[PDB]
């Protein structure tokens, strides 16, 4: 098993699922949840578990934080033309059912 990053097909559903998980989770200093517009790039790394590195475009959603629960389906972009590019790293330990956001960094 190599230690490096392996580039994936970014259009896979599981990666969109993970992108929403990471984005829905960024709630500091906002009135609204941000949401995912697009998954541009994906890289995985085998550690004691799996690292997912997602390059995504995000946009503010219609869902107000603390007013509703986040869902991909409900929380569409206010305006999907207003995009920001971020890199999210998710650490997954499948046998403990744990996902954490290692880092979430927006170029903008
Ligand atoms: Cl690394």
């Amino acid at each position: 098993i190599p230690g490096g990053w392996t580039r994936q097909d970014p259009t896979e559903a599981r990666f969109l699922e993970l992108a929403h998980f990471a984005t829905s989770s960024q709630t500091e200093g906002r009135e609204f949840y941000d949401t995912v517009v697009t998954v541009k790039e994906v890289e995985t790394q085998v550690v004691a578990g799996m690292n997912y590195k997602l390059t995504i475009e995000i946009s503010p959603s219609v869902c107000k934080i603390g007013e509703v629960q986040y869902s991909a389906e409900q929380c569409v972009p206010k305006d999907a033309q207003q995009k920001s590019t971020c890199v999210a790293v998710i650490y997954h330990v499948p046998w403990q059912n744990q996902k954490s956001v290692t880092s979430y960094r927006c170029e903008h």
